[PDB]
């Protein structure tokens, strides 16, 4: 069976980065690969954090005499800094209170929780940890209709106030950890396996997989805008055209994103391709962007280039595994103390000041 | 005294460019160059003309089945299309019904008409003309802060639902009176210009913000570090604009300025574009570049002269539908698809 980490307690986060090397000190390798991995050798991993080298801050004078305020507000709701929590599979592999972990850090700290299709928590144990939190529901697009009723219907049940509808699946990732280590999850599906228990689709992780589009269509995402009674991201966007068709489909937001590197390989950085969607975008719908975020800087950047919000992921989950929802709690406070400072920097008093900064355009690349 | 034109008719515009030479048969001399004349030679006018043949439209296939719709929203206002009427002085240059006429024409089409500091209707002439529609009153920073925060208080009570703060007062190689402005400038001389600051500062936006009780547009904004010190001094939009080149000579065609202005507003408030817009396809331009919608100016007050309300009404019409077929061809089915075109860079500019 599977030794998750089960400590819970605050952690001092100097740094993302260290925190990587020190959940690998505490995760099982097989779950730790599972999370910390990605397509190929990890080069488009490697330019997801790059690419923040690409853009640079200028240091600003002020021009309002008031502290800096990191709160924002994403579909009418108010949240506590411009950063919500990435979709993620099973933090079951990180710690042993899993999703309601992560749950309880991001309804205590302020922002919205997103909820992967693929938890391996009951939505019961999540509504434990969330305690009145908002949540958005990520689910894939199933290639039978019914199972697509079946998941919006469970996430209005649920409370959601959005969907997120991942435009890639079928556990895709040529070369994170299932070719090469061969593992297999140790835990089911339960929010899926609610609805597909008696069908093919539940038998197996394999059918499960298999029961996804491995990717959408406009027509996808007309369909599930039309029938969800709430708003929809389109997640998993790198392409300026993408973006046009799925706001014309019926997208209501635009999740820019290559699943932290997880799926195609030899593709840009995420943070290269964010402004030429952002300019296509222009304003029609709410945009959130994801894929390398690690640093204050990295929120005020996406900010500057067109973003609502950004998106957390591996560093919460890391988080969680030193020290369960007092560990990703940290790690959100770090991220809203950090961009406090970045503020104080640039000028900017509010979250709307980073909207408008001036990014100096580096040519060189990350070793200058 | 000046011989305005008084004729009320619809008129067939075919293009807004051959209205300004209709215009001039109706409209005396002196009142036509201070309408259709700008700064210097008119090449920062020109420019304004030019720089829309610097971004190109491509038609595009189609991907919804409904007939387009110009209906937008702007500070929660629900208007016909996405262009407003802009602030104008002396419409009675123009035509006898002056701004009562323009207002007419805006309210009856369905937009948001904008009353300049120097209307030469009283504002119950405009208000019947209007008969309840919205408007948005221009004003110019006064040197004394009692003048300004009475025509806040008077704008108001007047049930304007926005300010527009101009940025500049007055070029080149007044027959009645001002009402509105006359009607806080008796007692001492200043409506016997040099009431208003020439330009405005930072602290000049956030004085009239926190005074208005309504969002205040800066209007004249070319640069984009101005468009950011605006919002960070309290404006709540941003009105691009070289006011049809009446003021600085030698300077950019103001859709040329729009995109850097766009991206630094990166959507905190609201644009307005103005300064050049003759057809359906600079609304689309202006709006794929970040506008949130247009301002109308000169084309308008020549409808305004050729037909009173009606003429001026047969010019919004004009655009409205030029705008529906300029959608058509796009593949764009409402507003927000126009604000999603790409656009052609044409590195070649007017001579190709
Ligand atoms: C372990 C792991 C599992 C993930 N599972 C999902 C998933 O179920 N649904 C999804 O839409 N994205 C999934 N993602 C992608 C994330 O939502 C997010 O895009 C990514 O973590 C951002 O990259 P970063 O964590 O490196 O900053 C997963 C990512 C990781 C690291
Ligand atoms: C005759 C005339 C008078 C104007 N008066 C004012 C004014 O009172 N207030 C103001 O803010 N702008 C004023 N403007 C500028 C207009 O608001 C607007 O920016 C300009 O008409 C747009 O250029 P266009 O008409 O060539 O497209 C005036 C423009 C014209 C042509």
């Amino acid at each position: 069976e599977y030794n998750a980490p089960s400590e819970i307690k605050y952690i001092d986060v100097v740094n993302t980065y260290d925190l990587e090397e020190e959940a690998s000190k505490v995760v099982p390798h097989g779950g730790f690969n599972y999370i910390a991995g990605a397509s190929g050798d990890e080069w488009t991993k490697r330019a997801n954090d790059r690419a923040w080298k690409h853009k640079l801050l200028y240091p600003r004078l002020a021009q309002d005499v008031e502290a800096p305020d990191t709160s924002t507000e994403i579909l009418g709701h108010k949240i506590k800094a411009p950063f919500i929590m990435a979709p993620i599979a099973a933090h079951g592999l990180a710690h042993t209170t899993k999703e309601a972990g992560t749950a309880r850090a991001v309804s205590e700290f302020g922002t919205i929780m997103s909820i992967s299709a693929y938890s391996g928590a009951t939505f019961e144990e999540i509504s434990e940890g969330l305690n009145g939190g908002p949540r958005w529901f990520q689910i894939y697009m199933a290639k039978d209709d019914q199972q697509n009723r079946d998941i919006l219907d469970e996430a209005k049940s649920d409370g959601a106030t959005a969907i997120i509808l991942t435009a890639d699946s079928t556990v895709s990732g040529n070369r994170d950890r299932d070719v090469k280590n061969k593992f297999v999850y140790p835990f089911g599906m339960p929010i899926v396996q609610r609805y597909l228990r008696g069908t093919a689709e539940g038998m197996s992780l394999n059918n499960i997989y298999g029961a996804s589009k491995q990717k959408i269509s406009p027509r996808d995402i007309e369909e599930i805008a039309a029938h969800s009674g709430l708003p929809v991201f389109v997640k998993g966007i790198q392409h300026p055209e993408d973006a046009d068709m799925a706001i014309k489909r019926g997208a209501s937001g635009i999740w820019v994103s290559n699943h932290g590197a997880r799926q195609l390989y030899e593709a840009p950085g995420s943070f290269d391709t964010l402004p030429a969607i952002a300019e296509r975008v222009n304003k029609r719908v709410p945009i959130v962007f994801d894929s390398g975020v690690r640093r204050g800087e990295h929120v005020a950047k996406a900010l500057a280039s067109g973003a609502d919000v950004v998106a957390l992921g591996r560093p919460v989950l890391f988080g969680l595994a030193l020290g369960g929802w007092q560990g990703a709690y940290s790690v959100l406070d770090y991220f809203q103390k950090d961009l406090t400072r970045v503020m104080q920097l640039t000028g900017s008093q509010n979250v709307e000041d980073l909207k408008g900064l001036d990014l100096f355009d580096n040519p060189y690349g990350y070793e200058y």
